[PDB]
């Protein structure tokens, strides 16, 4: 039989899952551009709530150049049935991604992603096996 | 020492590849709408080439109703230092994903997302231990 170091298996997700929030923010990016130019809020909302909607991320925000927040939806991790011990071994911190959003080679916009890696705690505890 | 079995890591493979590719379709056909409906290929393009560049996917198709093709990217699953047996071990078929490509509740085109899972296998043979 073969099988994968637990180590190893959580190096792959420390990376798919900050890279898969990277790739998101620059496709967010160019999906965002006309509606933010126009000031589009329900087309911008249903971009985003089809990315939000997958589970993965804690947070995705939109703002224009100043700041100013349009967009941003928001979860938290929540209550587990996995042993804390497990969830101290295995944790790692989340991290924001960001891609600008342009109207041509003028900058218009900001898309951040931030991945929730708590997401996948639960399926590396049903999955493990110790040796 | 914690492990995964190779099975339970190819399952998350199969499972993942196919979300991500319809994950992706169904992003890629909201962003493509304007850029359809106003026969933009050159922003069609880039909106596709941003994601095929992640390197994950056989290939993206985009589309009219009719079925002439607009955009098509593709890549072959190329040349591999991984043993045959290997590659028989943990090989699986991949899927095609589709959305639609809408201008309000009209039907403009379908964009069409295919996983690549030989991208998967070296990084299991690499990782691989047996026991």
């Amino acid at each position: 039989t073969y099988f994968i170091t637990m180590n190893n298996a959580r190096n792959f997700f420390i990376q798919q899952l900050e890279s898969n929030a990277q790739d998101t923010a620059t496709s967010l990016g160019l999906s965002l551009s006309q509606s933010l130019i126009n000031h589009d809020v329900p087309t911008m909302d249903s971009m985003v709530k089809a990315v939000f909607d997958r589970g993965y991320f804690s947070s995705i925000k939109v703002q224009d150049i100043k700041g100013k927040v349009i967009i941003l939806k928001k979860q938290l991790p929540q209550e587990s049935d996995i042993p804390q011990w497990f969830v101290n071994l295995i944790k790692w911190p989340s991290t924001e991604k960001s891609s600008l959003i342009m109207d041509g080679w003028m900058q218009a916009g900001v898309v951040l992603v931030a991945s929730d890696p708590s997401y996948v705690y639960a399926s590396l505890w049903r999955n493990a096996v110790e040796m």
